[PDB]
């Protein structure tokens, strides 16, 4: 694989890691599209170890709710990252297009980012928190989670180390199911339910977990997102409880 | 403060981070230990902002039961760390000499770390994990805490996050009631509760919290003891119930 191989079209996104653009295959013409990280902000930044890591876990995810990573290659300087084009663009886009959404557009994107997640926990893969903007749209208007956001000794110290710090990250894996509940009700309000004015604020909201739902938010929505949005990880639903919830099953496509 | 200013003794300890030395200030002719650490080591390892961070809160610890940092300075290529010596040598060598130690001698070693852990956590300061050869001990036979094992955002991603994921380190301050716990039976039994012959034996017999006494351990350490070594970390007492718990008021000098 090389940059030669490739016909450049249009910015996707500039940023300080990469630049994302969309390509073609020149032998197939077949779409998508690339990511030129450069090594030198990567290893500054101390990023470089984190990012070998998420890609090796993504080289292996193959989900119709996952952006596929196609292979990667690299030259002296950069890391070419050959991605799955996603053509309607983001979540967040639409969000804003349409100001909220509807609760059968709410549950079915609900459904395949749990379906995605479920996926990934049986490979035992964990994501971190879900943004809608790193959420894109493919032609049949799958969503797809595109930010790569996974995660998979001293001498005579094991004696004394206590079980927090040698069974690993304990609840970790519950991080994701917060964020389903965050997106659900971003998706149903048009707005993230911790939101405030200053940073302070939305801590404070976030640690008290002090919501509110406007009165359009209908009960099964209100008992889904108040199931997910618990402050103890471990009382947060397994995705396989999101997946079989009452008003996900009646309103997801 | 410079190089030139110590006359050089004996080493105290070699590894691949630092050389410590015993050492006497030229004017004054005061005894004590000179580590050199290698700037390029400790920027090789990863481990130069962590050392930093630990120098600075080290640098305003004053307790009789921690190891004092008396200053520090640089050159071109090495860091020095001016401590305190501590004549007696480890507990580690102590307990080697005697086989393990009476109830009176480990209630009082207790209460020492105990009593400087309480004075750290009063700064916002926790310490990790604790291993008797990083204790030393002065000449009136006061131990000394001398592993220096102390600790003190995305654009639009505070709305996105859990709040495990921004109330910090949760119970990390727990740590150390853990290492008292198994500080306090090496210390009467003369061997840590979950040693065993391999390495997946001792992870087991650690994560299930699987240890037994000898008989000759009496009631109020036993009670001490298996009220630090829960599995759950908030469940473990506060240093403070330590102080005044009846075998340490009983047998602490
Ligand atoms: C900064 C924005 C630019 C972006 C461009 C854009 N992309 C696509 N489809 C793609 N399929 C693959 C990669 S981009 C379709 C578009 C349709 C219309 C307008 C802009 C479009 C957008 O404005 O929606 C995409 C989202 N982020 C970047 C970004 C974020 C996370 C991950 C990745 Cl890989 C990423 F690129
Ligand atoms: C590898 C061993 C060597 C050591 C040498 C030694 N030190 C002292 N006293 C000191 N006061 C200040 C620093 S050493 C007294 C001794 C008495 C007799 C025999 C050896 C003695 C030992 O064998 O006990 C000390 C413990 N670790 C090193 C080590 C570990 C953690 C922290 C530090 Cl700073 C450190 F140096």
């Amino acid at each position: 694989w090389a940059l030669e191989d490739f016909e450049i079209g249009r910015p996707l996104g500039k940023g300080k890691f990469g630049n994302v653009y969309l390509a073609r295959e020149k032998q197939s013409k077949f779409i998508l599209a690339l990511k030129v990280l450069f090594k030198a902000q990567l290893e500054k930044a101390g990023v470089e170890h984190q990012l070998r890591r998420e890609v090796e876990i993504q080289s292996h995810l193959r989900h119709p709710n996952i952006l596929r990573l196609y292979g990667y290659f690299h030259d002296a300087t950069r890391v070419y990252l050959i991605l799955e084009y996603a053509p309607l663009g983001t979540v967040y886009r639409e969000l804003q297009k349409l100001s909220k959404f509807d609760e059968q557009r709410t549950a079915t994107y609900i459904t395949e980012l749990a379906n995605a997640l479920s996926y990934c926990h049986s490979k035992r893969v964990i994501h971190r928190d879900i943004k809608p903007e790193n959420l894109l749209l493919g032609s049949a208007g799958e969503l797809k989670i595109a930010d790569f956001g996974w995660s998979v000794t001293l001498c005579g110290t094991l004696d004394y180390l206590p079980p927090e710090m040698i069974e690993g990250r304990m609840h970790d894996e519950k991080v994701d199911l917060w964020s389903l509940g965050v997106l659900c009700y971003e998706f149903l309000v048009g707005k993230p339910p911790f939101e405030a004015n200053t940073y302070q604020e939305t801590y404070k909201r976030i640690s008290r977990v002090e919501f509110t739902f406007p009165d359009f938010v209908t009960e099964g929505a209100r008992d889904l997102i108040s199931r997910l949005l618990k402050h103890n990880p471990s009382q947060r639903p397994m995705l396989r409880e999101v997946l079989e919830h009452p008003w996900i099953t009646a309103n997801s496509s």
